[PDB]
């Protein structure tokens, strides 16, 4: 089995949010997808390990931050390399509170959804939350970054509208 | 709430088949992701009401197919009707077929995962089916289709895998 057939798969790049005990929590993530429109429920799979799985697991809500072309990489990497509680992520970025209570991420965003969780399905190392959306806004009118245009920024390429 | 920003969500454009009762299914579906790498878990999510979705929750296997930028839209066609026969669906397409019995279609594909279910999420009008990928091949050296490129097409319209530009 040749791994690599798995990085043709498409994806887009966000940041998941979500609070639990006073405790603001935002990871990077590709896998995120609606997956029903009656009602409409999106998915989003976190690792067992994030600071940001065990927020989602506790309040029972998340936010999405769709992420803009532009988004720079070192703001990928405040939110994608490091704990939530051992480094305030949200310290120095724009953000406002959901109806959910999730902080709701609008810093390099094209478009911000939360939800409350209906259903945790456990696939393993990962834990795939089904949310209900409870609201959604589309912020800007740039184009998202995808995850294939990510792994274009990691060998050094830089978009060019 | 603006739905306008869930289509602002990324998604890839596959044919998701299966094989029960000793007929070959195939349908096109946007909603195929990996959940995991240890071991590689492929998630697709299909609609309730389709032929597909009721072949692998019988057979508990299935293929995906990743299309290239460039199928044509009638072959993207043979795999969207919501009632079709197996030969109208795989008369004259190059596939083969995996240990787990499911057809791969290789034709226009950049890739194949073959998968054998493990678990079944059922979120309502669709479940979304957990695969644990058994084989995997690249094919082809060419460009993906995203969804968002098929739309833009589909409407004679410039495909943004052509609007984005990158600098080395
Ligand atoms: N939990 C999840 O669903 C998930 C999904 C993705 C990433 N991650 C995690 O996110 C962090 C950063 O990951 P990453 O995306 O930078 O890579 P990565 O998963 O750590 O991949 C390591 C290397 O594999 C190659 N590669 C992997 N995926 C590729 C793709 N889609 N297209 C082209 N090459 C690819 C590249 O090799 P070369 O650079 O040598 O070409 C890349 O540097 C890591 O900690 C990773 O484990 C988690
Ligand atoms: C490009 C990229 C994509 C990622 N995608 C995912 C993903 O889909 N799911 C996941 O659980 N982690 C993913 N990660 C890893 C988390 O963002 C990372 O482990 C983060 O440090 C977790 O932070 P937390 O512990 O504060 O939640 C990704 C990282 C990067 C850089």
């Amino acid at each position: 089995m040749d791994v690599e057939a798995f990085y043709k798969i498409s994806y887009g790049l966000y940041i998941v949010t979500s609070e639990s005990n006073g405790r603001k929590c935002g990871q990077i993530a590709n896998t995120v997808f609606q997956l029903t429109s009656k009602p409409v429920q999106i998915a989003v799979c976190l690792n067992k390990e994030n600071d940001t799985h065990n927020a989602v697991k506790e309040s029972g809500a998340f936010g999405v931050s769709v992420l803009e072309l532009e988004t720079p990489m070192e703001f990928i990497g405040r939110f994608g390399f490091r704990k939530s509680s051992e480094f305030e992520k949200f310290d120095g970025v724009e953000y406002k509170t959901g109806k959910t209570g999730v902080p709701l991420v609008t810093q390099h965003a094209v478009a911000v959804i939360e939800a409350k969780v209906v259903k945790e399905c456990d696939v393993g190392t990962h834990t795939l939350f089904v949310g209900e959306a409870v609201d959604a806004e589309v912020l800007k009118d740039a184009e998202v970054l995808t995850y294939a245009d990510y792994h274009l920024m990691k060998k050094g390429k830089t978009p060019r509208t």
